[PDB]
């Protein structure tokens, strides 16, 4: 039974980022009933990226006293905390407290901090678990990783703003996390600059697609109405798996081609930001072609950058494994820098404008 190992490894690597993805795909309904509104992603990004205090601490504790380190209790802790945090988030998302002379969503923020801590720690505690398993089972891990975002997107596309309250969606999230919990129980029972270029490009691309452009998605997309934001978020989440699949069938390791596709994706990202900086009325506002243009632009941006990410990953993996470690390091540093750079632009100076429907 080598292939049952592959199915388990897929469904186990799937849950590595499924809670944050479910949250961000349900977000087109969580806004508009909370006090924050269009500012919420701007915090939700900096919070998720400050939650990188997790992997730093796990590495510190691995370096200080590796003897006490035990991996399976760590991962069971992570998965159980994920499940309970989802069951709680089902009930405590819309609760609002009166603090600091104003309404604020403290429960939402701290529970997002906990979910982001769990998923950020999974990133660094899930790879050295596959080092002891067979090497022939290492790839279907990546299939599960890629498809981490497909099923919440499909539940949302059946939901469709509603059809059923976010409570049932979050309970489904809890059930999926419970299934990942069950599955994990069985696994243990010339010039030097040529490399620096790839690290810098991964940092840049992840800063663009994790911290910067997600931080202003409301101003960019929601101006065309609710359905524009609905489809844009859901299909931008579906478009990363299929980008990975097309990468797996038709791969290219040449640096120039991946760089040029990066430039094309960055031009699409500039078009994504240019409409945000022009709310409440961007070009072709309240027009048929406008919504399809913005949805297609988000889909193409996300796809052409996810493909580049996966192919840089294949290059790095065929070089060595310290490559993958530093890949994770650069991904996290770039995401952090992007969120920190876009925070004082959006929030203090208030360059971006809101709208009424
Ligand atoms: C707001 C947000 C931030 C994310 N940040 C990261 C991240 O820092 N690192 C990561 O690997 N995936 C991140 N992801 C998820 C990533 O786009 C997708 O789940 C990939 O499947 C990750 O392997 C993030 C997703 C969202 C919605």
């Amino acid at each position: 039974m080598a292939f049952l190992m592959h199915l388990l490894v897929c469904v186990f690597g799937m849950g590595s980022w499924v809670t944050i993805n479910g949250l961000w795909v349900e977000l087109p309904l969580l806004v508009m009933e909370l006090p924050e509104g269009w500012y919420l992603p701007s915090y939700l990004t900096v919070v998720i990226q400050l939650a990188n205090i997790g992997p730093l601490l796990v590495t510190l504790l691995h370096h200080f006293r590796p003897s006490c380190l035990s991996e399976v209790p760590i991962i069971f802790t992570l998965l159980g905390v994920g499940t309970v945090t989802c069951i709680i988030f089902a009930f405590l998302w819309n609760m609002t407290s009166w603090v600091l002379d104003g309404h604020h969503s403290i429960a939402f923020l701290v529970l997002t901090f906990f979910l982001a801590l769990v998923d950020c720690t999974s990133s660094v505690t899930f790879l050295p678990f596959m080092s002891r398993l067979p090497t022939y089972y290492l790839t279907t891990f990546f299939v599960g990783e890629g498809l981490s975002g497909l099923l919440p997107a499909l539940v949302a596309l059946a939901q469709g703003s509603a059809h059923f309250s976010p409570l049932v969606f979050f309970l489904l999230l809890s059930i999926m996390m419970a299934c990942c919990l069950v599955a994990f129980f069985v696994l243990q029972r010339c010039c030097p600059a040529h490399l620096a270029f790839i690290y810098t490009l991964v940092a840049f691309v992840n800063a663009l697609t994790n911290g910067m452009l997600p931080s202003v998605q409301t101003y960019s997309c929601l101006s065309y109405g609710p359905v524009a934001y609905h489809l844009a978020a859901t299909l931008s989440i579906v478009a990363n798996p299929l980008a990975s699949l097309v990468s797996m069938f038709l791969p290219n390791r040449s640096l120039l081609f991946l760089g040029v596709l990066s430039v094309l994706g960055t031009c699409f990202g500039g078009y994504n930001m240019a409409m945000a900086v022009m709310s409440p009325c961007p070009l072709l506002q309240g027009h048929w072609g406008g919504e399809v243009l913005i949805v297609a632009s988000w889909v193409l941006f996300s796809g052409c950058l996810s493909y580049v990410k996966v192919m840089l990953g294949v290059v790095l993996r065929d070089l060595s494994r310290s490559a993958l470690l530093w890949c994770g390091a650069a991904v996290q540093l770039g995401s952090l820098l992007g969120a920190l750079l876009m925070f004082p632009l959006v929030n203090v100076l208030r360059l971006f404008s809101s709208a009424d429907f």
